[PDB]
């Protein structure tokens, strides 16, 4: 069950990472203008705790707490995602145990330009 | 239950696809399949789904894992609740075995339903 909630998280992250809107926003001077409303819409519709979209350093362009945008970093190891891999991992935050999926964002030439990290609270 | 989580996986992918600007915009095109089919296929591949079918209000498939089925195949199962704006999880069977699927409505800018996304995962 924990594995399938992780697959929920990863499938949402992969779908967000493959959306043209997300890839295109990284060409904007402020990617958050387009990234944050989309991430929030997806977070609401799917029941996720967060849909965080960040650059290669993990700096969040989108975050469920808008005051954290540009300040918070995608938590956990991101080295594998920067290699183009998709990663499921367990984590914890103030709201409790979570499982998250991270997917790379690719440009038109296959380079990783960012990370999508989607987390679900471990709860029925 | 693991089956219920696989159904949430299917529905979360369908909801995320249905919320993308590409999918909402493509329904205005002369041939929506030109933009819908490559996106649906990419999401199908990345998520491990058996199918990401995108259809119109009458259920005609504009994207399908078999390109020869575009236009000929209809989204299977009751769609009446989706046209009412509801998201629905259901079980079905096909040539490849039992599957669980989730259906989400596609909305235009005025909140009218313009189509359906149906995502299916094989129970395996």
């Amino acid at each position: 069950l924990k594995e399938q909630i992780g697959m929920r998280a990863l499938n949402v992250a992969e779908t967000v990472a493959s959306t043209s809107l997300v890839r295109e926003a990284f060409r904007d001077s402020n990617p958050s203008v387009r990234l944050q409303p989309f991430a929030e819409r997806i977070r609401q519709k799917t029941g996720a705790e967060y849909v965080v979209i960040g650059n290669r350093q993990g700096i969040a362009y989108a975050h469920p707490l808008t005051e954290r945008i540009g300040k918070s970093m995608i938590g956990g190891d991101n080295k594998e995602v920067l290699k183009g891999k998709s990663i499921i991992s367990e984590a914890v935050g103030s709201l409790g145990p979570a499982i998250r999926g991270k997917a790379p964002i690719f440009d038109e030439n296959g380079s990783v330009i960012g990370i999508v990290s989607v987390g679900f609270l471990l709860e029925d």
